[PDB]
């Protein structure tokens, strides 16, 4: 379930990353816009006056630009952070999970332990301590029941 | 003018990067905020002190 979490997350921040890329390298060839205008200012309502004005207009529509690109970091970044978490949720689950296992154990487990599912998972801890406690219970309750037929046997 | 231009890329950069820790930073004091203005609305239920 976390490896299903981490394929959504990935594909979330690429999403993210390329939105951010796209508005970074807009406001780079803004500011870009700059130095095009010092290159045609060399080549050559006069042109220098128009490199001011074209200059101006840059650093003036720079401010939204770079808001933008501020609100496409902070979504970058949630979505990194909500990445790394289910990483490390899924880092913790591997190593136990890789043990592995013969059928004649997995079907055993397959004995009514659940079926979590990702929006379960989260609670996954909950259900495993829930089940810990539902065959413990018995477990000990058979015990008790074992200690009576020896009483009985005897 | 070269130069200057090189140091604004470079304060543009920085503030760029000073950016996250005021996210960080908004996201925490709203989850802070929320979770505090639940917790009071669930303590003034009514009570003694005894």
């Amino acid at each position: 379930l976390w490896r299903e979490k981490i394929n959504l997350l990935n594909a979330r921040l690429a999403e993210a990353q390329t939105s951010e890329e796209q508005l970074q390298s807009q406001l780079d060839l803004q500011k870009k816009v700059v130095s095009d205008c010092m290159q045609r200012y060399l080549q050559v309502d006069s042109d220098a006056s128009v490199a001011k004005a074209k200059l101006d207009e840059a650093q003036t529509i720079e401010s939204e630009l770079d808001k933008q690109l501020r609100a496409a970091n902070k979504v970058t970044n949630v979505l990194d952070t909500e990445l790394t978490l289910a990483r490390a949720a899924e880092r913790k689950a591997q190593q136990t999970a890789q043990q592995g296992m013969k059928e004649e154990e997995r079907e055993l487990c397959a004995s009514h332990f659940p079926v979590v599912t990702l929006e379960q998972l989260p609670d996954i801890r909950d259900l495993e301590r829930q089940h810990e406690r539902g065959i413990q219970h018995e477990i000990e309750r058979v015990k008790a029941e074992l200690h009576r037929l020896n009483i009985e046997l005897t």
